C-alpha cells in the first residue's frame, strides 16, 4: 500500500537526520526538517484509514518504533552539548 | 490499549516543548528518559481508534520538530563561537 511508503521515506529522512546529528551537522539536521514537514504533510492527506493488513501493521508499528528512536537519538545527541554551552555564556 | 503509550508520548512531547520554548535543556533531556522507555515499552484497531493513534502520531512527529527548530539554531551558533 501506498501510506507505507511515506513512512518509509519518513524512517529514511530521519536516519540521515541522525547521521548529522552524529556529525553535528546541526545545519544539515535542520535542513532535513524542510523535507519532514513535506513528509507529513503528504501522509497527512492519505490518513488515516482505510485499515490495514497486519503484515502491512507490523510493518509500519516498526518504521515508526524506528522514527520515533531517531528522533530521540537526535535529541540525545545534540542537547547536551547545547545545555553545556549555555551553561557558559 | 497502546492508544495509551501514544498519548503518553505525545503529552511527554508537549512538556518538552513547553521547556525548549523556556530554553530548560535539561528539563527536556529528563523528559527524553521518559520517552524512550515508552518507546521501548511500544516495542511490545476500529476506525475512531485509528483516527485517535493517528492524531497523536502527528503531534507527537509535530513536536519532535518544533523542539529542534527551536534548540538547533541556537546551538548551532554556539558550537561556532565556541
Amino acid at each position: 500500500a501506498p501510506v507505507l511508503e511515506i513512512y518509509q521515506d519518513i524512517a529514511n529522512l530521519t536516519s540521515r537526520m541522525l547521521a548529522a546529528a552524529n556529525a553535528s551537522n546541526w545545519d544539515l539536521v535542520l535542513n532535513h526538517g524542510q523535507e519532514y514537514v513535506c513528509l507529513v504533510e503528504r501522509l497527512r492527506e492519505l490518513e488515516p484509514g482505510e485499515p490495514l493488513d497486519e503484515a502491512a501493521r507490523g510493518m509500519k508499528f516498526d518504521l515508526l518504533v524506528r522514527i520515533l528512536e531517531n528522533d530521540a537519538a537526535v535529541r540525545d545527541l545534540a542537547l547536551p552539548q547545547l545545555a553545556r554551552l549555555s551553561d557558559l555564556l
